[PDB]
């Protein structure tokens, strides 16, 4: 059911990829043709490293299951196959396949739990490779130019949005909390929300030559 | 087995409704037609707020499936009718009906998984609502009568009560712990192992005239 | 009913054995077969000193019976044999069996009674061995390390786990108030919120030579 | 699969038996045979404990089995045993067998979801006992011996090794962090790098007559 | 056996490459068939350099089987194929055909024992380039940023981590041991306990104008 | 051959079961029945603790191939058992049974190389586990009997002597090297060549009471 979709949604997104979601995964996934796992791998693609994780993963498990299983002869005409690697993934095998491969009566493959035990290696291997996140590991380099800053932050926060007002205070705040001194010193100097023209020119001389010289002049002021 | 439920039963009050418990339910479920799931329902329902929403989310869930599954025509008399939403929930079914759908050589639904994916659903529901706990958020708060704070925490830890001894130090430490301060000095004021009627006729002018002026007053003299 | 189960257990552990667990005992195992009392049992047996006694006490009714009921000559095949008091243990005795000579019109034996009497007298000797607890029970000796005292006082929470929350508060508070007062003086000469690592850490050297030395140079300290 | 095999065991060595062991045991274990199910047993035994908790619980969960389902007459000749609960945990059951049971058009049992649910239990009664490590809970005692101490931390550590360079690194510094102070300020006397048989020697004299004269020798020159 | 497969794992990532692991090797793959042999390679293809290592030298074994053992003329059809390169690495070959290549009493060509020798190369050649690790020769560069330095480390920690408690301990000690002094003495500056967000926070000035001014000023007040 | 056995014997002693042993044991049992397995068993029993871990880890591997290939049905008289697991091991099957089961033309089964397989996972897990040393590692306890040192020492080498000549030196060097102060302070008090009765009645007073008011007076003389 498409609300079930939707829960396994909100796990993926709510929880970033924590130990609960191979848990979860079987949970959802019990009872489940491989047509629905795809519907299903369709709204968690959206995870660049987590899809091509699952996608290489999905790619060996296929391979290992066709060395397991080959064909080293042709089936004959009018019957159906046996399930490939690919056709347990899906890609290859109608939902139709799947569920006569469900229900025949001689010898049935699972092949359906075969991709969920793919899919749970695979969101596994995710799982141990995921870092926590990225909103607050947004930190200004000591030679990062500030505006590459600005921009990488608002990526960001575009990739995880939450409100238009929201937002707005997270650029009030977590930008100068982020920023490094020399950026911080600048940008703490004007006051009471800034605005992101205005907080850009004003912040776009730290590590130019006049704020070296501003810096080294002052510096050798405390030291004389 | 009835072991096999009284380990969910301890799953469930030891762990308060963690993230854990969902896929606890998808292992314990396994292989558990609608009426034994009915079974687990009953010592879950101790839950209010637990049951509520997971009486709604399979309240939902058979009415989309009736959607999905109506009756556009009556069955022939003489054989079993095709599982409804509240036949997965096992209200309308029965044990039998349940293991024939298991059981029957065309076309068999599993109503066991189905129902066991909406009583996850309902549980992921619980869990991302459950707060952490209530024994050691019980706060006084600073117009509480005292009297109300002390009832809502005995019914507190009666809800979860551990040991006649150690409910006992949670009376006699707690209690002064989370208390005002215009309380505590008067909890404080007396000594060791104080009991509660004295302390409740004690306690209880704090926040009267007289504990106004004499608060007033003395604040008055160090003012002067 | 699974029900009457789970109230029998929480019986059970809420009531540390007491003098209600007997007549307790008498009241939920009226009409139940002894294979019903097994598997209150199974549940009961949790307790390690009350499921030996049991046990034990079990085994010599079953004797006894088995005495005043010997078999001197054996039964004519494809017959219900009579009840041993293994069989009316249920052990040997299959529920079948025990609801035939329940049913059974020739002088049917009330074998479920009897185990019921049985395990009165089990759970009667239990709670005239019983001691009324054991977590408030954990006391440091003098000469006890105060590694083993921290171990055993794990345990012993850990046995009857309330909450992660509380016991935190646990360690934090009873953990000293039971500490002998060597250990119990650097336990106290931190201060607020102490963490287990560093507890460990600065009380692992109560009765060693260190503290030997500066406990009699103090105490001469004071003398001179 | 082997792979999945080496799933679970990095499972079951990385994660020291948390809560998430029991659902990724529940999703690892769908749609296996009691066979695969022992093959798994096989690479978990290695946990002494957890060993001997998954010992006993199947063995119970087997003699009830056995009390549900006995054998009160012996089968035709020929014909595939019923499964008894040692059938169930696989030891006295063969993997044909096992397939039969689970492909057989007359009421095939689900043993191997039995023999799931049972060590699924057992892993339960694991988490619920298993402390949380060893090789920061190795503290040496105030009477304990240096060399036990050694002993016992270089075993805790062989247990878990990590890298050669590493655990040199780990004698270095966690062996007089968890030391005791009377051996912490002779092993710090020293100086940088020690190794193993000088501070050995150097430590074997601490509690000695020695030491305790010069302990007490000091302690009065500043009492004097 | 996947007992002996599992031998092997802790073998590979116990034992780094070292020069025991070419005769483990030969002495685990005895009597193995090329089959058994690729599923020993599935989980020691972890490792990517030796992964590419052995997937090239095995590459390379098969062309000059190939070129010894060409097919200058077509095998008539329902006769095994001799084994080629490929097929001795088990990939074109299934295990039947291996077996049979085994037991075939016309010439049997010890296919296992040729992928055994290939494999033996490999590794061979693995031990020979293989660095002796990586965690501890994780060292901060004097241009490195140090945000750069934690996050390898990070990973470099997390591709063999240990136990949450010590990882812990790795980053509060190791972190600083190879940090460069500019970046160590802001490290050293703070005190016991460092948590990453504020370090990092503290740390992200060196090298930056601040700090060139601040070491330059300080710099000249100790030669002025 | 007995001088393969002998190169096998001091590989056994001279090398204190290092990493090298299980390639030498894979490379000295190549072609070799587990009669001959057996008979180099014999020899490397004397090591208490390797014998007990190789004992049951063939235990366990011949009690997993039973279950592999178990007996539901009698073999007819006259011919060749199929080989069981303890059949492997060579217990039950003498060296004209395992030659047969070497050169029966249907279907060997290479029981050598699976006994092979298990004493190679048995010396595995002896490695692994195998301390360096005893004889370097005997050191004085603290609170240990000088007399039960002694008697541990000479037990020690004993357990690998080397010379007349050379022991006398090592009771007349590491004794006191490996003394604790207070016994190696009379020790060195006498001077050149100890002879064992001299030396014991001499250090047989450290600790006693005479010798306690010995060093608590001399301590309180440089005290005073």
């Amino acid at each position: 059911s498409p609300r079930t979709l939707n829960a396994w949604v909100k796990l993926v997104e709510e929880k970033k990829f924590g130990a609960e979601v191979v848990p979860g995964f079987q949970a959802l996934s019990e009872g489940c043709t491989p047509y629905d796992i795809n519907q299903m791998l369709n709204c968690v693609g959206d995870h660049q490293a987590a899809m091509q994780i699952i996608r290489e993963i999905i790619n060996e498990e296929a391979a290992e299951w066709d060395v397991q299983h080959p064909i080293p002869g042709p089936l004959p005409a009018g019957q159906l196959r046996e399930p490939r690697g690919s056709d347990i993934a899906g890609t290859t095998s109608t939902v139709e396949e799947q569920i006569q491969w469900m229900f025949r009566p001689q010898n049935p493959v699972p092949v359906g739990n075969i991709y969920r035990r793919w899919i749970q290696i695979g969101l596994q291997k995710c799982v141990r490779m995921y870092n926590p996140t990225n909103i607050l590991d947004i930190k200004q380099g000591p030679k990062e130019p500030f505006q590459s800053y600005v921009d990488r932050f608002y990526k960001s926060l575009r990739a995880e949005q939450t409100d238009p007002a929201v937002k707005n205070w997270m650029t009030q705040t977590l930008l100068v909390q982020n920023a490094n001194p020399d950026c911080k010193l600048v940008l703490k100097g004007l006051g009471m929300n800034p605005t992101l023209e205005e907080m850009l020119t004003a912040c776009q001389g730290v590590g130019g030559p006049g704020q070296k010289a501003r810096l080294m002049a002052e510096a050798l002021k405390e030291v004389i």
